[PDB]
Order: structure tokens, then sequence, then C-alpha cells
């Protein structure tokens, strides 16, 4: 029933923060999100990181999910306040969060599942803020995030062979520097609140982040990955665009030119060795940090692996008439869920920003691919069911999950785009950010006052959807 | 009450394809069963190794009930089709397979528990079957299973220290080959199907799973037991009869030749080194695949370091008047559940074939003990209840495992036998094969449903059965 | 709110005979307290060693309450008998014993849990008993637990740092060979049984066990330690005397002379290298085994490492007018829950004995350091709540550990102490001794007919306690 690979790596996702919970236990210190949960008025819905799904205390818990669901790899992320307990090149490490982790990596071992990490996702020390300004000091954070990426590729290299540098940094550069809607929640079009500044700050963060992956793929590149053998990435997100009015030209070149605002703004330096796409240098300025002949040289000293892709939903976009203001980060476009003959982007979840579009994430595959085009992991895809522990049927999950593949498949074998693996979103219920515990994203459904785990149908179906994918010569025998 | 021994290992048994499921995942292909129980109408009684017990994602939770259990040791299957994913020779391997296994005699030695590998119990890979017939053609499969084999040595036998190579030789035989009622399902003599030969068929699956055990012997003697240090067994089962008419001639002489037709067929060759016992070259051809003295040569270059005993229930065997046809597999003889004076075997278990006969069952052991005569493990032993989780009192089987354990201590010191030994079957519910799921063999009662195993009455007490026939200068305080 | 260090070591504490069950599984020999529970009539309230907890078989269950809990250490205790399935010395090693408890070790390990094990907890092999009277017997019982500390050191001492060698001997003697109250229940003064002489047995007990002690330290510092680098001590238990009538000095004075006859007696040979306290040696005879130069030769050629400190409540000794009989263990004293002015010592929990006395607890603890003193360890500390699994709800148990654990920060932060770690008792419900299964102690209810274990209140929240107290400079952020 379509066709994937044979070796192909499947299995679950789950972000640091949004699980682990136990936040001053093990010596960890405070994350930007420990403060911006906390703040009054609460700008994270009330919700907290604090306990979550106490991840850190049930793991064990958890893993032997992964073993009754037959997920073959598993990623992950480290809490870097956790491991240097806040800040970095010559802050002390903590060894008690060094030691938590290491006992995952063997727990996971032990099962037979596959340990992807990834390093940073979003839960920045509070320190570095504090001390210099976050991801707005480019020079600063990248040295403190080169030593952090090396002590992990140091103390759980020899096992784990799969590292992911940062996870969907156009995330943390625009909500969290341009609408402030994620930590640190600085800017200047929104209330508000202190600091910010939309026109400049979240093209600084983009290229720290930049900088921060190439120095780390640099170090791994040179030292480690001879001797350790093994895969690094990055992760990107971008929703695929295509144009409202289909039969206008000024459209398909807007769509475009919002998924060089996108995927284009890091996988440029990251994969092409090229700097900033012009359509991007041209619009901001000056606002846009220069790619020095030395940044290229940390770029051009090391291979990026693999591209990791967080995919979840499309968009039609339709250009702008007007001059467009200096906080405009987009990159001129109006961005809709319908087109020009009122047909939707397609069946929705809700949410309501997520919906259903399994023939546009083809699409989006041909085009990554090829420009730019490394070998795509499917880092992240997943989905809330509209609508208790009635979640145990979640058949709309089911069902985007069947989807989605089928256009893998299909990219794979009429394209001739190379996939290799797919990591669903969730293994649990999560913290869906300043969201809250509202959405419901795992194929395992948490319950929040017990603590309580127990699997959704999807959890138990997606095991033999890959199963009945790859075989082939034995669909016979 | 009645001293076993002291070293003495004790625990549970389970089969492959019975528990696993996770048949088409894994890399794993069809095994012959697999087609048989797909048969449309069904000889299977409509069941199913899909799914079965789910033992390939709850591993690990089944080994919870084994050290719940106090099981010193446990006797499971691989998946031939699992490993070399459907051949042998020449065929690749499948290495999620062969981690598969890696990882549950991992969890085991964890556990303390004694992993005791069958590498075949009527799981041959289909694609063998359509190559050359499977079991039917001698030359090739005894050299397919030898590599098999040769496989698991080498990457599970630096762990692991007892092998048995082949279960129940004689029902693969004459249940496959010449009544049709298992896997693969050939016989003249049934409806039907297609094809068969019970005249010829069964005598040649004989020779050619002899012979396969005696290369896997052949290879563990010379090249792995030097080093490895352990044991290579077969087990074979067979029931004890004692004549119908005690008072007469021919059934002291009826009994004893239907116990040749169906251990010494085996035990002959693989312990003796003779060939087929001579009341049997002597009513079979021709029929008969003669032991070439190319074969005495595979067999006396290696030695069996057990006897593996299967044992059930007995029987009461009697003649023939008139002169038996070729479709005639028994040896010359029909089988009663009743000798003439009326008295049953004594006490069912229903079923309705299988009943506690307790005394005869020492007469056996001492049978089987010079002539052959090996230190014997009983591999194998255990009932179903006459009669829901009304099931988790189970005092019948209990007397059951009482009243046998009684008669191993009762041979052992009376009779002079070496038993070393005691798997019961089973440690979970199963597939009873082409009975289904209806039969519930086990000491956990396992909910079809759910997938949920509770114990029953007989997994807790039978670890203190054992624990208080070892003692033995302490039962003094 | 409230400093305790940062390294801290704080987990649970359990003893072998309390939880362990299978008395007769795994070739365990018998101990003294397995007779004395089966006395006619009982001495234990009708209570049993054998099930208990089971936690031979449930271990796995119990460990990952220990993660669940967020322990960082676990202190346990290992079955003499059943190591030495019955003696010493030349006797027979169990190996079905020693790997048992290596699998625990292995266990805990993998769990990130730290081993801290208690060789000798009250278990005494009765063989040993019968043989030459056990404890009364100094000569050769030192000898036989020089080799069973040997052998323990051996088979499990390079993982495991942290050494305990007997749990409190003053209750083995006094209660053992004085009251009673306790196995083998030898006394002049009770019911009944056969034998005793609380005049002479209790302080030859004493001696033997000191001797013990100093035996395995002797080992443990001379051929060990260098190589595998850990600690030894023993675990002390006593009450707190203040005095009964403040404005008093003739029992400033026997509070203080309650307190040697009860640490002293083993605090003096064991960390100062002086013999018997004074006080003690001038009432006793004659009666109190002198330490000979030879036994000064084994305790000054190896050191212990640290004060293991058993506490629970305290308590108002004083006087007597009379001039003592034989019979008299305490010290000339009349010990009372409440002074002259009829104020208590401070609220109860009961049980009635136990009441919470965390003022005179941090007393204790800066009496106890500077003589003799080395760092303390608290190995054991908690209570019962006053009255079901309404058991879960234990605010009494929370204010108990709070309370408490403010005066260990008080006495190390003011007092100049020396606390480096605390064991809470316990991590299930036991079997309380001869008090039998009545006192729930445990921060984990467990439900004797089912062996469910579920969590209270405590559990969950203790660990929430020790994160709030280590810091400590992020106490911002």
């Amino acid at each position: 029933s379509l066709a994937l690979p044979n070796d192909f790596e499947w299995g679950f996702a789950t972000a640091a923060y949004q699980i682990e919970g136990a936040v001053k236990e093990g010596g960890r210190g405070p994350s930007i999100w420990d403060t911006y949960c906390h703040l009054e008025p609460s700008r994270t819905n009330g919700a907290n990181g604090d306990v979550a799904c106490d991840h850190y205390h049930r793991y064990d818990e958890d893993f032997d999910l992964l073993t009754k669901y037959g997920a073959k790899a598993y990623r992950f992320s480290l809490s870097w306040s956790r491991i240097i307990p806040l800040g970095g090149r010559l802050d002390p490490v903590n060894e008690e969060g060094i030691e938590f982790y290491s006992k995952l990596i063997d727990a996971l071992l032990r099962r037979g599942i596959t340990p992807w990490v990834t390093l940073y996702h979003w839960d920045l020390p509070q320190a570095l803020h504090d001390r210099y300004g976050g991801w707005l000091n480019v020079e600063e954070v990248q040295l403190d995030f080169e030593r952090y990426a090396r002590l992990c590729f140091e103390r759980f290299g020899d096992r784990v062979q799969n590292w992911i540098t940062i996870n969907e940094p156009w995330i943390q550069a625009i909500y969290g520097y341009a609408t402030g809607s994620n930590a640190p929640g600085r800017s200047s079009i929104n209330k508000h609140s202190t600091e910010g500044d939309t026109a400049t700050e979240p093209w600084l963060a983009g290229k720290a982040q930049i900088m921060s992956h190439a120095r780390a793929v640099a170090v791994y590149s040179r030292d480690f990955r001879p001797s350790q053998k093994g895969q690094i990435g990055i992760s990107l997100n971008g929703d695929y665009y295509e144009p409202w009015d289909s039969n206008e030209p000024r459209d398909k070149e807007a769509a475009e030119r919002r998924m060089e605002f996108h995927i284009g703004w890091f996988a440029n330096p990251i994969f092409l060795k090229k700097d900033y796409p012009e359509s991007m240098k041209k619009q901001l300025g000056e606002r846009l940090p220069a790619l020095t002949p030395a940044d290229f040289a940390i770029l051009n000293a090391g291979e990026t692996d693999f591209y990791g892709m967080n995919y979840y939903t499309s968009q039609y976009a339709r250009h702008l008439d007007g001059p467009v203001p200096e906080t405009d980060y987009l990159g001129a476009i109006h961005e809709h869920q319908e087109n020009k003959d009122g047909s939707p982007v397609g069946e929705e979840s809700g949410l309501a920003w997520l919906r259903s579009c399994p023939d546009m994430f083809r699409k989006h595959l041909a085009r990554v691919y090829g420009l730019y085009g490394k070998p795509i992991y499917i880092t992240e895809n997943g989905c809330p069911c509209p609508g208790c522990e009635e979640a145990v049927n979640d058949p709309f999950r089911i069902r985007y999950f069947d989807s989605h593949l089928d256009s893998i498949s299909k990219a794979i074998t009429q394209d001739g785009v190379v996939v290799k693996g797919y990591f669903a979103w969730a293994l649990l219920d999560n913290l869906e950010w300043s969201d809250g515990y509202g959405p419901r994203f795992g194929v395992t459904f948490t319950d929040y006052t017990t603590l309580k785990r127990t699997p959704k149908k999807s959890a138990l179906v997606l095991k033999d959807m890959f199963a009945a994918r790859q075989i082939p010569e034995e669909l016979a025998h």
C-alpha cells in the first residue's frame, strides 16, 4: 500500500521542555521559557514547564511505550541549561545533568531504539540572556554553543550517531525577537513589553543560530565524525506556499519569495554555501547581518549531512501592493488558507492554523530536494484531532499519518526525492509551548493530574503502516 | 515433600509463532504457518499467528512475569524466517531479526534468567517450501539449516549455553506430511488438499530433520562447544504405551513397537548411532530413506549432550488383525485411552486426548533412560484446566504439576534416572496451533482482546513446590 | 527554604528480612528471625518474614518506585544466611544468593541509583546460633563475620562504593540478649524462654559486633579501599536525652550517662580507639568483656570513614536513688517522655514511643559530632502516621520529614556539623520486626494481600524538598 524504502527509520519525537519538568531538580538552572511561563499576566496561557509530563522521573515508563509502539528511532532534545547549568564556555558543567541524559541514551540502546539527539530546542539558558542578550549577541552566543555542542559530542558521541543542532531556528528568531509570542518575547509590535526591535533583532538571532550551527558542524566534521561515524544536521520548518491566484505571474513569484524568507534564509548558508537569498537581501537592509568571509570559513570547513524537515501544513500566499514596512519579515506577503476560487488548502484539524495538505507536502519535498538538496529526514510531522480519554480513538490522526506517508512514497518513487526517515510528533501529549497543555499532539494520552499515559489508537497502528510499506518480494512468498 | 536434586533447572516454555505476532514487521518473512492459517476454508479453526500474544512488543512485560514467578530458566524459539528472512545458505540475513533476539537474550540475562533457545519449532520459512519442498528435500534443507544454526551459534552463542535444535520432529513429519493437520498440510488421507503422499513423505521429512540436527550438532561440537562451553540437544515427545490386555503376548510387543515408531525413529540415529529401529525398517520399505555411510560421519563426528523430553499424557496401544496399509504410520497399531478391563488411563483435562497419567510418566523416564540414555531435561510439560478469568484459580493444573514432579523425583531416587530439569508449558496462553486460541495451556491467562496478562494461581505456587523439594540439611530448622 | 549542602546524598532505606520474602528460595538457609517468628505462642504478634513484601520477586517494581521518587541513593541489607547459606568461614557459599544481590546492584546502577550496602541487619544465620551461641561467642563469630564481609567486598566491591557493616548493634545486644523482645530472645527477665542471662550476655554480644565491625574494617582498609575507593561505616542509633528536671546538676549528668551506655559503648572503640566509656566500665563489671591489646590492633589498623546515624525520637532521662540491680543495662536511669513541668517531648505519631522531636535532633547532631566526630549520614529516619488507603494522604509524615530536615540544615550551617546524607525509613511498608505488619513506616503503601504498591503523598513530595534546599546561585533567575 505505497512503498516506503526499507531501511527507512521511523519513530517518535519529543522536545525537552515540553515533557521533562523537574525544572529545579538535578541542579538544572532556568531557561528563557522558565521565565516566559511565569510572567504576570501570563503570555503562555497560564501554562508551566514545571512538572509537564514528568518525563525526568517517568522516562522508562515512556520508553517502554516506544517498544510497545514498535518504534525504530526516538528523537529527543537536551536541555542546555541542564548540562551547562547555565551559561557556557567558562561556566561549570552539571555532572548530574550529563548523567541523567547518559542513562536515557543507555535506556534506549538497551531497548533497541536509535537515539536521535537535538542540542537546542528553544530552551536557551537564562543566564546567557541576561549576560549578553542571548541570540542577539552573535559573536558570543555561537562560541558558547560551540563548546556545549562539543561537550555533548564528547560525553554522548560514542553512542548517539544521529545529531540535530538547532530546531526550527526561524520560530526562535521571529516568534522570539519579532512578534514576542515565544520566549524571550521581545518586539516593537506587541503588548509588548519592556524591550524589542522587530526591525533588526530577528535578523540577528537568525545569523547567531546560523553561525552556532556552522561552528558545531565544523567541530563535529573535523574532530568527531571520522572516529565516531555519525550524521549531523539542522531541522527547518516551513509551510509550502502555492499562489493564491493561480493564473497570476505576481503570485507564483510571491509564493516562492515567502519560501526563501523562511527556508532560504537558513538553507542558503547551511547547504549551498551561498549567502542570503537575494529577494531577501534586497528587502531588508543593512538590517540583514552580512556573512563575512570569516563566516564562510566556518561554513566551508564542514558538511551538514542531512536536511531535517519539520512539516505540518501549507498555505496560499499572494502579493502586496504598497511598499512594506521595516517590520515585515514574511517578505511582502498576505498569507491565506484559501485561494481565488474559495476552496481551502484542505481539511482541518483545529487548532485552525494546521490543516491536512498531503499533496502540497509532496510538492514541498520535490522543491526542497534539488535546491538544496541533501537527504531529507522528516523530523516532525504530527496533528491534533478535532474535539477526555475519548481521545484513545484518534481516527483523524491515523488518516493524517497515512496520507502524508503516501506522499512521501510518492515523492520518493515518482520525483526521485531521497527521504530516509520519519519522526511523528509527538510521543506524549505535551505542553504546546505558549499554547499550554490545550492542544494534544501525541499518540499517547497523558493524563495531567495522574501523570498517567494510555495509548491512542494511532500509536498501535503506526507500526503496521510502516510494516506494510516495506517488503517487498515477500508480498508473495 | 519428595526431593528433586538441588541443581535442577526449572522455568517455563514458549514457542516463537505461538506468541510473537509482529508477523510482517522487523523484516521477517512468511513461515509455512502463515499460509496454513490463512487458508479458506480455514484448517486452523479460523485462527491466526498475526498478533497472537504480541510478544514482539510486550516481551519485557512478559519477562517480569518470569521473575515474578521465580523462574530460573526460560525455553523459547527463534523464527528461522525472521532471521534468514526466507530461505538459507545464499540468502540475505535480516539484521533487525538477529538484533531482536539479541535483546531478548540480553533482557533475560539481566533478570538472571537462563535463555534456552530452540532453533526450530515448526515455523520453516515459506520460501523454502516453494523452492524445493521444504522438509521433503533432504539434501538441500539440511544444508540450509546448518547455515541457519551456525548463524545463531555465532550471533547468540557467547551468551546462550543451552541449545535445542528441533522441537518434536515426529509431529512435523506425521502431522505435516502424513495427516496434513499441521502445516504445510499435505496428505493422501485427508481433505486434503492439492498435494501429499502419506505413503512416502513423512519418512523423508523425518530423515531430513534427523540430518538437519546431526549437521548442527556437528558444527557445534567441532567449532563452538570447546570455546563457548554448553549443551546442544533435541527435544522429542512420545506418549508412554503399555499393553491394552496386560495378560497377553502380542501387546507387551505392540505397545513397545509403537514407542519405537515414535522415539526410536529419531533416537536411534541421534543417540545410539544405530539406524532406524528394525521393527520399522521392516514395515516401511524402501519408503524409509536409508542413512548413508556419509550420514554416519556427520552423526558420529559430534555428540548430542542431552535428551530433551516433551510429555503430556499416556495411552494403551494395541495390534492389528490384518496386514496394515501403506498409509499406516503408528507402526501397525490402534491406540486407546482405555484398557479392556474398562478403567481409564486416568483423570482428564479436556481437550480430551490429554489426561494426567503420573504413574506411566515414571515408567517412561526409566524406559527412555538406558536406551538411550543421556540426561533428560523435560522440555515441555503442562495441561489445560477443565472449563473466563475464573481461570485464575487453576487447582487442576497445580495438582497436575505436583503429581508429575512427584514421579520425576521417584524416577531419580528409585530408578536411578538422571533428570536435570523441568520446563512447564506454557508461560502464556497461546495460539495452540491449528486448534487456535481455545485451549488455554498457560500459567498466565492472556486476554486476547486487551492483550492483558494476569498470572494464574499455578504461576505463583510453582516456585514454592520446587523450593520445598530442594533443601535439605536445613529442613532441620 | 533552609539550605542543605549540594552534594548531600539522599534516598530511601529498607532491611533484608523486612521486605524480601522468599525465605526458602534461592537455597537460602534460615536466619534467627526465621525461628523467633514461628514460635508458639508467637513473640512477634503472629507475624512472619516469609512473603512479607516479596521483594525478592518484585525488586524491579520497587526500584522503579525509586526513580519515580527521584531518589539518589538506596540503602539496603544483605542476608548473610542467603550468601553463606548457613554458618561462616569453612561453610559453602550459596551462588544463587550472591548472583541475586549482584543483580540488585546491577539494576540500581542501571537506574542511576547509588547502592549503599548493609552487611548485617539483625538476621544472623541460625546455624551459628546453634553451633556456638552466635553473638555470645565473641571469638568465633567475629571470625565468621570477617569471612562474610570479605567475600562481599570481593563479589560486589567494584560496583558498590558505600558499605555499612552492622545496623544498630545496641538493639541486637539489648533486645536480643537482655530483654528478649527480638531474636534470638534470650533473657533472665521475660516470657521467657528456656535460656538467657541479661547480667552478662548483652555485653558479650556487644563486644562481638564491635570486633566483627573492627575485623571487616580491618580487611576493607588494608586490602580493598585503595583499589576499590569507597567508604565503610557503622550505623548507630540512640535517642537524645536531656534532663527531666532542668534545674538540677544530678542529671544533666544522667542523660549523658544514658547516651554513653547507648552510643559511647560502641563509638569509643570504633571511632576514638579508647575503650568503654568510664561510667560504663564502672557500673558493669567484670561483666563487660575487656578490650584485649589484640583487639586494639584490629581496631587501629583501619579506619571507619563515617558515622551512620539512626534517629527517630527523643526523651527525658533521669535518676535512680537505689543501688541498681545486676540486670540494668540502661545505665542507672528511668526514661520518660515528659519532664517535671508536665510538658511532653513534643507531638506524637503513634505507635506511642516515637514522637517528632526536631529540636533535640539538632542537639543530638551537635553532640555526636565532636566526640566523635566523623561525617554523619542519617542512615535512618522516618515515622508512621497517626491512624486503609487513606494512607496516601500522609501530611504528618511530610511535616515530620520537613522539620527534621530543617534541623539538619540548622546543625550544619550554625553548629559546624558535617552531615553528608539522609535516608528515609522506609521505601515500603515493612514487617516491623516483632511488632508485625501493623506499623506503616513507608512512603509507599503496600497492600499485603495483593502485594500491590501505591505511593503515599510523602514519596512524590520528598524529592521536591531536597530540590528546594539545594541551588544556589540561581535561586534568582
